[PDB]
RNA sequence: GAGCCCCCCGCUUCUGGAAGCUAAAGGGCU
């Protein structure tokens, strides 16, 4: 099965690039439907702090699953964008209880490849070593931060690692604080991993890391959100030496909505790849702008005059469960979860 | 001491030990052995022997000390060198302390080496890095000059930088300004592993010890008094790769450090004459240890990957997690029970002094401008135990 | 200050040999 996700997404990016640490995720509709590479994106960089804006016009992690996430947001941008009563049948989406808000539909699917395995709880293991979590030390689980210059992390202006923004995802969802606004919460059906693949600590790093001592963290998690348990596989044959050699520092990143137009970033700073340092697509102002187009569209005035940090803290149950998380993080002692200055959120789009 | 001495203890040792084995150890090698002369007219007993010329790879590394992250000749020997410090400690006792190499120091907290013993290091090659940036044709005749005084060149700036063994790479290059942290996911991902040159090594034993830092509870710091090399000699190029190079801003870092760390000032030498026949090409992997206390048991390493050449691939007699266990035992033999209950990296930082002349004594590497010292990921040093 | 090549040093691919990469240390030419 997963063999069949990681040659789309090496033909998707073969294909788009024909005029690597690579991920995407992938849609797949139904069973008998082979699925689309919908989201892509490449990298192995973050920024530093001197790249730092606070008016938010610099992407804060070219990381690829990063990158593919932020891509699939716009995708998710679009499609929401593209639903209407005529078309509702044939779109992804269908209302939910109450009425409030739309939800995926229960068919459709999305599902995540990585060609290597996160920084942080995602790859520490020898070669000495239904989820089946690995707990045989004190110093398991802990929460990682990205080091500059590397693709490192070391235990806890920082930046989370890969493998604990995608425990995040599984407990909060994919769409992001914005988005709940219009839906319910999104999670991954499978992570798919290429290189560095170890049962016992991916399915400790991604999903188990909240269920080490019983079942005392989902009971206390307000509905719909849900500690999700993504089926976790691996590539069937896979490439013997490791690759040591030397890789750029570019980003690139795609959306099934853009057609053909792939957008270059370098890690070190967060920028479109030119003099004249263009505004990323996937950077904090166009994703608020196409927010408050939808906003715009949905003819929901009450959001408009709210700006990012006010929109984003509106969302209450989305920031009741993700301060809950965090709690919960810091409570069986995986250390404090760190968050930018709400001075960078406090921006107004002119 | 006369350094042919030197040179024929460590290859007769060596070819008695390998009289009668297999015949893999028939191909090109580099050979260290470390030896101590208990008096004036002692002929010589090696104490100490290590073979290879190979290092691990970035992926072969160990969470728990099971491998050992070098396998050079001078490395290897410097690791039986602790075992056999580790086992004549377990040795001494009240009845036995005349015997011993060891005598009381002032106030008897910690022992120290009697001052009739002496070590000596011979090398068969020159050591990688600062010490062999020179061509065979610049080989130095052999002199036997009474003074002991060194003669460091400092012809250009490039020379006394500092330099890393890179993984799959060729050369030894200096610590760059690639400021790539190393981390053990990081490495795990495909960066590059930098294991530094033997020349620092042996630069930050004459600055610091050939205890290390956990034998430094029980022992004053143990110190060289000659190197001898058989191949590759240059002496203003030795000089400053060893112990030199730390004093060519004046005297400012002697002063710094602190009684009982000291810098050494070991006789170098060379062989009479070298053996012409230096193959370059057909470098195998395969290392080998043998110390004191072993008697007839010599240890095989398959130096690619850091653990005892075979299928089992079991762990090695030199590696972090047996000197660990040397470490509880004599521990427990000498009373020592608060330092029973550490691991591995705050018993290495339960020595103080140990640890703030290691500290200083790369903060004055730093200053003075020779690079940075490259140290492994945290979670590869302080493991788990 | 720029460019080119001449030599010694740990890896991959077709017992031996051949090719390629690795980035440092000296040299020559315009
Ligand atoms: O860009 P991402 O990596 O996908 O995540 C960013 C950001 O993380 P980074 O700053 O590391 O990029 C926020 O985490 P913080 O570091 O700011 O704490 C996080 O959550 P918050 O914005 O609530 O802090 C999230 O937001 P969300 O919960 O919607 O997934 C999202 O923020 P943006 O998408 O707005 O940039
Ligand atoms: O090569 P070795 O002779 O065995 O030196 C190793 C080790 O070197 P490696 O890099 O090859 O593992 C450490 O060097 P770094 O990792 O820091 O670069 C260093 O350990 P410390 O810096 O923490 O002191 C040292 O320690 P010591 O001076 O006590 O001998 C000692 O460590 P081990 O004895 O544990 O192998
Ligand atoms: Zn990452
Ligand atoms: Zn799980
Ligand atoms: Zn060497
Ligand atoms: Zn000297």
């Amino acid at each position: 099965f997963h063999d069949q996700i990681a040659m789309l997404s090496h033909r998707c990016f073969n294909t788009l690039t024909n005029s690597k640490i690579l991920a995407a995720i992938i849609m797949k509709k139904d069973s008998e439907d082979m699925g689309v590479v919908v989201s892509l994106g490449t990298g192995n960089r973050c920024v530093k702090g001197d790249s730092l804006s606070l008016k938010g016009e610099t992407v804060n992690d070219c990381h690829a699953e990063i990158i593919s996430r932020r891509g699939f947001i716009r995708f998710l941008y679009s499609e929401l964008m593209k639903y209407n009563s005529q078309t509702a049948k044939d779109s992804i989406f269908e209302p939910a209880k109450g009425g409030e808000k739309l939800q995926i539909k229960k068919t459709v699917s999305f599902h995540l490849y990585i060609s290597t395995a996160p920084c942080g709880d995602g790859a520490l293991f020898d070669k000495s070593c239904r989820h089946y979590p690995v707990f045989e030390n004190p110093k398991q689980g802990k929460l990682r931060t990205k080091v500059e210059n590397g693709e490192g992390t070391i235990p806890v202006l920082r930046t989370m690692s890969c493998s604990d923004k995608i425990l995040r995802w599984n407990v909060l969802g994919l769409q992001g604080a914005l988005l709940t606004h219009f839906l319910q919460p999104i999670y991954l059906k499978s992570v798919t991993l290429g290189y560095l693949f170890s049962q016992g600590h991916l399915t400790r790093a991604i999903c188990c890391r909240v269920t080490r001592d019983g079942s005392a963290f989902e009971d206390g998690l307000r509905h719909p959100f849900i500690v999700n348990h993504p089926k976790v596989g691996r590539v069937s044959i896979y490439d013997s030496k490791r690759q040591s050699g030397k890789t750029k520092e570019t980003s690139v990143n795609w959306c099934l909505a853009d057609g053909y137009d792939l957008e270059i970033l370098d890690g070190t700073r967060g920028t479109v790849d030119g003099p004249r340092n263009e505004l990323s697509r996937v950077s904090k102002k166009n994703i608020f702008l196409l927010f408050k187009k939808l906003c715009s569209f949905r003819y929901r005035r009450d959001l408009l005059r709210l700006s990012y940090g006010e929109a984003k803290k509106a969302a209450r149950d989305y920031e009741t469960a993700k301060n809950y998380f965090k709690k919960g993080l810091k409570d069986m002692g995986y250390g404090n979860w760190i968050s930018k200055p709400q001075e960078e959120k406090n921006f107004y789009l002119c």
